[PDB]
């Protein structure tokens, strides 16, 4: 993949916010959406950006409510809580649907 | 709501299958089918790119004898064993709320 992603603080404390911060300069890009989990699937989405509209989509099954989507794709999340820990998954859809997965992954003390 | 028809379910080696795409929606961006139960760039086969009606690049998954539809339905043809199993497709929407679909047929 040519996405990286940075997860600053890797451990959080409860309360605290926590980026999941997003590096991919290309040109192409399409649009955004976090899951949580190892997966793809629409029943683990959290929350998706569309980069033409400049928009968010609709929250998904996995939104807890505190989370907010840059155009860059970088995902924010306030107040984390201890539920909140665990692996989340980016898919980077591309313009022209060479698309990529990026996991990454945080705890909560 | 996205419908697919496997024809045939059960597959002679050497003919041909089709995974028949019914979806009627109206914001599609586009397709892409995998090999297995997961959307991941590892198993991608072929995908459709609606707005420039054209197949996208072959992924790792390709084997030279498939071809996609503008609706998504995939073709393979003269099938081996190793074709069977399991695909997914994934149906890009132009609002990126998705949807995964999964498939399966036999060779014999
Ligand atoms: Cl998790």
């Amino acid at each position: 993949a040519q996405t990286n992603i940075d997860v600053v603080p890797f451990n959080v404390a409860e309360g605290k916010e926590v980026l999941l911060v997003v590096h991919n300069e290309s040109q192409n890009l399409y649009g955004y959406n976090w899951y949580k989990g190892e997966r793809v699937h629409a029943n683990y989405r959290i929350i998706g950006y569309v980069k033409n509209i400049s928009q968010e989509n609709a929250p998904g099954p996995a939104h807890n409510g505190r989370e907010t989507i840059y155009p860059n794709g970088t995902l924010l999340i306030q107040n984390v809580t201890h539920n909140d820990a665990g692996i989340y998954t980016l898919h980077v859809i591309k313009e022209n649907l060479v698309n990529e997965e990026v996991t990454r992954q945080f705890y909560v003390f």
